[PDB]
């Protein structure tokens, strides 16, 4: 277990690459449409954020590039080794905005706020919330 | 000042401009560097996708000039009030203290937000006090 490991990822649409961040724990995720320092500044908003103690990706292009290694250096960031949900609320939304951006981030506030159980039980937002809370 | 309720505002270095949302109660902070309501209305849609925003307070009119801040606020259900209930100064200050230390301004910012929320012997941070904040509730 724990409340500060997440997973990361890119993901791909409109020629355009979205970042994804997920708290193993929760499920609660966080995305930019956005290189090395574009998720270095990312990694840096998400660990002022959350505590944020352990970035698993799944490929090599993360342990090679220098701003990175010195965003998570700073921030106190391990990294270690080891969507299409998302991808279909973008489509409810996409003609809802003229940016992919902003098509994104309604559908991260869609998969964060709707109930993981589905009708009960907390959504991934209230999740995160209660992991970290319960910690303290 | 208290439940889902932030204060926002902007603050200027170097030529640009800081975007500053305040959840009023915990005393946490957000913050983004920006090109000044199309840029300002992205800032909410993804606070509110991380927290819980109900009521935005600004101390200015610009956000009700725009349409696509207005559009944002309606989708997510956030009410903008007018009149907000020296963050800047303090975060100045580290962004002052830690400039060099990156090279975009906005690296720095995002250093001094995460020190203005990480650290209080003290007590608590802003960012533990808005966790349990929401908790509670
Ligand atoms: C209903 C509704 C509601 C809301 C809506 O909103 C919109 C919209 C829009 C829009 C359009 C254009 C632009 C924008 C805008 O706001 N952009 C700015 C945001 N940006 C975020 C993303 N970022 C970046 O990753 C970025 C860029 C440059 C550099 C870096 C970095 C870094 C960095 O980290 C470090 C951490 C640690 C250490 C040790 C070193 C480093 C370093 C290295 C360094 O020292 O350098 C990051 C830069 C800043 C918004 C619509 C319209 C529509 O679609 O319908 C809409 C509609």
């Amino acid at each position: 277990s724990s409340p500060g490991i997440w997973q990361l990822d890119c993901t791909h649409l409109e020629g355009k690459v979205i970042l994804v961040a997920v708290h193993v724990a929760s499920g609660y995720i966080e995305a930019e449409v956005i290189t090395g320092q574009e998720t270095a500044y990312f990694l840096l908003k998400l660990a002022g954020r959350w505590p944020v103690k352990t970035v698993h990706t799944d490929n090599g292009s993360n342990f090679t590039s220098t701003t990175v290694k010195a965003a998570c250096e700073w921030a106190g960031i391990k990294q270690e080794f080891g969507n299409k949900e998302l991808k279909k609320i973008i489509g409810q939304v996409r003609d809802q905005a003229e940016h992919l951006k902003t098509a994104v981030q309604m559908a991260v506030f869609i998969h964060n706020k709707k109930r993981k159980g589905g009708i009960g039980g907390y959504s991934a937002g209230e999740r995160i919330v209660d992991i970290i809370a319960t910690d303290i």
